[PDB]
């Protein structure tokens, strides 16, 4: 009866988070099971559609983790579907403005802090007879920076009452300023940019996540006071095992 | 032509992936690296025909041999995994001749075996002339688990319809009254796998063996198996979301 | 070769409907066979997808009930998808304005009257050649009122032609004046909220509909002169059901 | 634990559901009513491997012991069903000594049978030391539904790796010559019936009935049944709904 | 009414579909065609149970019986088969009376046969007097496609708990030792084709056969096959891709 | 490691694509390795869902033809995660306007040139390491004209850089021109129409396509200059030839 990514935060300590790409629930409840808070369900840059999330919500919750989802879109109709499958945390790409993030707020919050429509189906059997009365502590809602535009905006997207604070995907941010999508990029300008707006987050009382591709950048992240870190992609973890088994299985 | 029986016919083994975990994403990717086979794992997995299906297409496109460890040796299902474009087969709990036989009745059309012709994706990628060469377009080998399997090894062995034999050492491990510990150092477990492999090259058969690593796997390559798996999907996922956790968290 | 709801209307009589928040063809097929006009299929408040709902419009239809649909979203593209899927009746969330009610109205018939596209895959094998004549009486639309915003608006959202008229949720429509989100909620706002719509509807010569938690609140929405009812949640049914039978099954 | 195992342990018996229609939604919530188990029936419905799969996931996570009536006693598709998470295990047709042996096999890791080892989510469920407690994780009941199984009654009980016997009392019924209706008062029905509790009971082991309601499972309970089952989703949804539809039309 | 019994009983053959793809749409819409009945192949194909429950749903709202071949002669798998709506089976392999004595096992109800009872979506179609009237629901064709069939016919045919029998004459071509082609004008496949045929009307018993084209299945029809399928979903859909191909390219 | 549809038109050659509304990947694959350089799967006229269309992507790609996807609808989220599952063409509906053929090529490119979100898991699986310096080359963009609007745009939708031009839907012109929604349609204000969109693409120096139900249209197509033809949907091909192989089997 918590979210344990904000039991993490009401003890002031940092969330963090796995990062599933592959679509089945055996690896989400595995990796649901070792010392992560959440696992992030990507449904942007993945095969991963409704039909195939729903199931992984319910593995992820049983592994004892936040099952969270980094939608494919700020539309508040997918946001409140998830929520009402058990979805208890929501990464919304694109937030640009204030309106947007007034957009992604509106989803996560029934009447009148929201418009979130009223049938939760799987968080009514999680929180039973106590749910409504907390439902929106039930929740983290992050926005997504991954652009100039929301880069430039941040103050008035921290400004929206509604939202947790934001997520920064590092890798689009790079691409949206003329740089190299690097894995982890360490690019001067998009370094000073994720800087600017942990700094910004943290001035307005809200929380600032980040995407990391491996446990060296998640570790340096949570060392600069990130409050929710995700490491890192069940895709690209396992081709990199595969990889050195491979290299190891062929070696001389 | 099949990737296995290029390998073999070249003299080299096949180092091959293994599945549990049902998708299409992971197995391309997988397919697309230096290994020669991918095995899907239909028994100790909750990959359905259903789920398996599309993956085949996805290794096959990746560059890599598809490969099925069937739930049980049953020739109606190995059928239809070979009409859905599986090339390679390994059947769990071959422990007699007349099990052996079964299998190899499932692998070739009249005269040699029972296979019923419906061949939907074998006939794509090979076209009108697949009858002719469809016994070589298949791989199919014989699970060793058991100490009546390892009793029975040259009977098992004597069936001509089978490549040879896989060996399922966490089981054999289990049924010799040893811990089901995969890659294990225990002596009577290392003695018995060094036997069937001893037994199905003097046979002029091939041996393959399911491996828990890439250092494992090296070994089992020089020891001379000629078909090497190296390593489940789930068990490489756990330990390198464990590390990546154990780096996060200092 | 007519829809069952429309039927109904044309003798001056009601429609009794279904409503299905679990997926699958059995139960649908099973209760499309009973005294219901229509089953309607809710994409909202449900893991229903589109992968899912597909099937469960053929089941309705073997059944001899009409399939309807309650969609996530007042999307036009999602609604054309789902008539040309054989759902034969479309209601839609969260229309607040007349253009809202314009956009669903658009979806429903051909041009000139909307803008559907045309590949109607389920509908021509169910009409025949006679499908396009009579296309427009196929389909049933009804816009959701479920807020302050609707209920202000409730004689702007009738004036709109090519919607056959609204249904009423009772539960978020009492969510959103500010009271518990109550199954059957008689709420006294609430209640004459509702009494004012059905009459605006019936005023304006358009039909009126409402969702119903059981059947004893059915019955008095029938009496009311409401339209289109439905008597209940297929999920809600079988809990009450179940706790039943474990409380007859545990008594001394 | 096995709660439902916990319930014997404890001297009390137990209630299950049972599900014919697939999905996790309706599957969690009667999970989480005061249910110990919730059989998913793999025989007399459309539910296939692929869609009991998160079932048992789902039913797991609402607090109840998630239970497999299947098609048929296989034991490969038994060892496929342990491996996904089915923590019961009732098999139809058990008819003989024999057929009950063929269950026994499947539900216990060798020396005690034969079960494949790659125990994907009770590894999960139970961790590393799950080998040593395998046998006691699990529920396995024979289906007693024909005159044969009733006349081998004894020799079906002598069977030490099943739990007991499970009464599929509406074929039992119908090999009898009777109308198949559940919870008959056809007396030559009611008689078998409790002939079976009576030999279970007398032989140590356990027995289970399906019910068709709560005041016939009520009394089964006073009979001392040790597993009791009330009612299928679909029947009571149905009874539901034609009640629902009865109040609203007056 | 099953609609090939009541082409029977009105003195007609039935000609029937024949699908290999999944899905629903193209199922309806060849149902709403002049086909008696549509077959779903569950043995050269990827439908796996999961995907022939809907398709069934499908065949019947179109109008015309839905049908399976089977992956194999299993009672259990048959037997959900019918509960999930399936009014006809043909068993592949069919190839000696008690064979066929266990494709009649699955399709009766005791005393006649073993079926299980939990009619589904029978009971859904046919109300609550389906019992008295089930066997008549269902038709069953054994399947002849080897030697050995063709050696038994007699001993086959003399089972009265099966229709007759369905020839697979591509595998009765391939074990006679002849090349696998589809509406054969092999001399000794077409010799063994109307013996089977002559057998089975001596009999009392209805004779089927699978054909690839409209212009073979027309012959069939006049020389007295009492269920004849033209043509397969995927060859129809091929051939006709090819021709509009053909014409676009010039 | 090309687009086969570009490899066409850099030749100078038009391309002749496939129409898939039945679900699954045994056809898929059977109609891509005929002599097709690519087969559209249709995700607007069929039920085909997100589930259904990843792995028919995949089969099509090994079968040796260029994936291509007709959306349900111009959305850039949509269009983003069906190019990250190897979608290698793109057919949106209802571009009516300048600024909606800007939304389809703000999908189709990374910065600067669009906004298309970076996480190309098939892409960078096919084409590997040198994926991003030829991303914009490795996909074909297509605006749907299906409308009077879009028919009086044609310049204006034309005139958008990161388009490849346009794909004509003659039924859905006919239909929202007044007259019946015919297959092939010759309707003579139907076939100016078709002519003046395709003088006006090439005038622009843009690819013009068309949707034909038949060979024998789509061969006057490719004769008119057509750039990218389809013939003809799987389901009408299949209904056609099943009805046929019937007529055969009944014929005296
Ligand atoms: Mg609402
Ligand atoms: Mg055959
Ligand atoms: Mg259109
Ligand atoms: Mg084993
Ligand atoms: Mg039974
Ligand atoms: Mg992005």
């Amino acid at each position: 009866h918590h979210n344990k990514v904000r039991t993490c935060w009401n003890e002031g300590r940092p969330a963090l988070a796995g990062w599933l790409q592959l679509p089945g629930t055996l690896h989400a409840e595995a990796l649901a099971r070792l010392d992560y808070d959440a696992v992030v369900i990507d449904m942007q840059h993945s095969p991963i559609d409704f039909g195939q999330v729903a199931p992984m919500l319910i593995a992820i919750e049983l592994g004892g983790a936040e099952p969270f989802v980094r939608t494919q879109v700020n539309d508040p109709s997918d946001i409140m579907k998830l929520l009402d499958a058990g979805a208890y945390g929501i990464i919304a790409p694109m937030v640009n403005t204030r309106a947007e993030a007034q957009t992604l707020a509106s989803a996560l919050h029934y009447s009148p802090r929201g418009l979130r429509s009223f049938g939760p189906r799987r968080p009514s059997l999680r929180y039973g007879s106590g749910y409504l009365a907390q439902a929106s502590e039930t929740v983290v809602g992050l926005a997504m920076i991954e652009t100039r535009e929301a880069l430039a905006n941040i103050d008035e997207i921290l400004s929206v009452d509604g939202i947790d604070g934001v997520f920064i995907g590092p890798t689009d941010l790079a691409l949206d300023l003329g740089h190299a999508p690097l894995v982890d990029t360490e690019e001067a300008e998009v370094v000073s940019a994720i800087a600017h707006v942990r700094e910004r987050a943290h001035a307005a009382g809200k929380r600032v996540g980040i995407f990391c591709g491996s446990g060296g950048f998640a570790r340096v992240k949570l060392a600069e006071g990130f409050d929710f870190v995700t490491a890192a992609p069940d895709l690209a973890m396992l081709s990199a095992a595969a990889r050195q088994v491979i290299a190891d299985a062929r070696a001389l």
